[PDB]
């Protein structure tokens, strides 16, 4: 993050998320392709390695600029289908609410309010309220956010995170229904070379668990990432883009400590 | 030992430092008074080669039933020295200190926040200098018996990282090996081996990066009686170490030491030392 606004709650500490979570995919065989990028066409095709399901995805998203809306429309195989309208930027310079449903309820309407050093949020779930609030002071970040449930009249979750980032190094806490304590260092060395480093304990038990992980960029349009943690787990991860259009992704799992494994594969045409 | 905690960062391989630092103390005169609550900790030391002289002043007293600890330094030369420590008071595995000393020399007081937990050993250092204010970070994991810990100093007066130390360790009470780069061009390893209770053994590496030549060290201590102890060192360089301890009575010892230039007649040097604790 290099601007004045303070990301989303749900987005804080994302830049180690993204060292650990993305690059990798484990034990799934997809093959996502979206064109028409204007008309957003996008299929997703993914099969598993453990139970060998066939489950597919296609995804038309109609988004037309000048008033600032973006339709979307997702059916997967089985049959499961949801529309989402969100307006950006319209009723005020920093307002944004959508709208969701669902198919055999599950309907949504979350609303944010983005300014310089103020990132406010709610959403209405059909029937829970959540509501975030993240500050922002030169470069430092707090937040809070809590999901309250309208029938139990009882507030479900409270976290609160605190943390400090930049372009080049990022640090974020999080405190999880005051019993869960949670904490991830984000550096980047150089252009070529990314590594976070994870965190976290739950009060009432005195061990913990800590992770690391890797992101190496040896060509522009080839990288490497690993990741390891104290449980004897190794995840090594793989991505070349073998032509502009398509992009491949080949990853494994390593048990450290029966012995099944996970491997995974993933292609990513894009016409 | 095997303790779940990590140690500090500055800490990672202690056990073969001490077989190499403590029972010496060469061209040094030493005195030392220690007393017990409160504590007044009383030093006077005198140079061998330039024969100087400084007396020390400590008073440090600590409360156990919040953690707190005050600790006074003063010394010959009109040096005041202040430090504050609470423990496992905000948090279980918290602590943070102030320190805080000025010399008629410069005048800065900083903050060192440090966190140690099972499996993890944070620390942070807020230091409020003269020249800049100097943020100081540490983190140390362990993974059964492997340490692994990283350290930098950022100068933010203008922002820049002053010095970048990457360290990995196999540490256990009978063997304990470690590595550590600095700047990413200097390199340094130590292998701590006890052979038994009478016996420890260390080894010194270290090379820079841009130099073909090393240097290494080798260290032993060994303790003859329960009440006297042995010391040898000798590097690369053509030094040699030698060193002897004896506990007189329950609150004495007498540290007797020699520093000889093995190859090319140059300066030796000699020291003694008693610790009178009362
Ligand atoms: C923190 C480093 C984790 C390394 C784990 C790799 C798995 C191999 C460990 C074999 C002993 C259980
Ligand atoms: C770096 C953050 C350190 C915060 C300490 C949290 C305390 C965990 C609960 C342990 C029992 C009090
Ligand atoms: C020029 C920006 C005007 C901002 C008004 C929007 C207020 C939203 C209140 C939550
Ligand atoms: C663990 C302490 C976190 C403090 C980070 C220091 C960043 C301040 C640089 C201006
Ligand atoms: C964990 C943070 C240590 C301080 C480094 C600050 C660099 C801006
Ligand atoms: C525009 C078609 C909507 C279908 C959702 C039920
Ligand atoms: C500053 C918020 C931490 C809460 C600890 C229970
Ligand atoms: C507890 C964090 C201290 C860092 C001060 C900037
Ligand atoms: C704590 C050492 C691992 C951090 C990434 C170099």
């Amino acid at each position: 993050g290099s601007m004045a606004v303070p990301p989303t709650y749900a987005d804080l500490g994302k830049s180690a998320r993204d060292v650990f979570t993305k690059g990798y995919g484990f034990g799934l065989i997809k093959l996502d392709l979206k064109t028409k990028s204007g008309l957003e066409f996008t299929s997703s095709g993914s099969a598993n390695t453990e139970t060998t399901k066939v489950t597919g995805s296609l995804e038309t998203k109609y988004r037309w600029t000048e008033y600032g809306l973006t339709f979307t429309e997702k059916w997967n195989t089985d049959n499961t289908l949801g529309t989402e309208i969100t307006v950006e930027d319209q009723l005020a310079r920093g307002l944004k609410l959508t709208f969701d449903s669902s198919f055999s309820k599950n309907a949504k309407i979350k609303t944010g309010y983005k300014r310089e050093h103020i990132n406010l949020g709610c959403d209405m779930d059909f029937p829970s309220i959540r509501g975030a609030l993240v500050l922002g002071y030169e470069g430092w970040l707090a937040g809070y956010q809590m999901n309250f449930e309208t029938a139990k009249s009882r507030v479900t979750q409270s976290n609160f995170a605190v943390g400090y980032k930049t372009d080049e190094f990022q640090l974020h806490t999080n405190v999880n229904d005051g019993t869960e304590f949670g904490g991830s260092i984000y550096q980047k060395v150089n252009k070529k070379l990314e590594t976070a480093v994870n965190l976290a304990w739950t009060a009432g038990n005195s061990n913990t668990r800590f992770g690391i992980a890797a992101k190496y960029q040896i060509d522009p349009d080839a990288c490497f990432s690993a990741k390891v943690n104290n449980s004897s787990l190794i995840g090594l991860g793989y991505t070349q883009t073998l032509k502009p259009g398509i992009k491949l992704t080949l990853s494994a799992l390593l048990d450290g400590k029966a012995g099944g494994h996970k491997l995974g594969l993933g292609l990513e045409f894009q016409a």
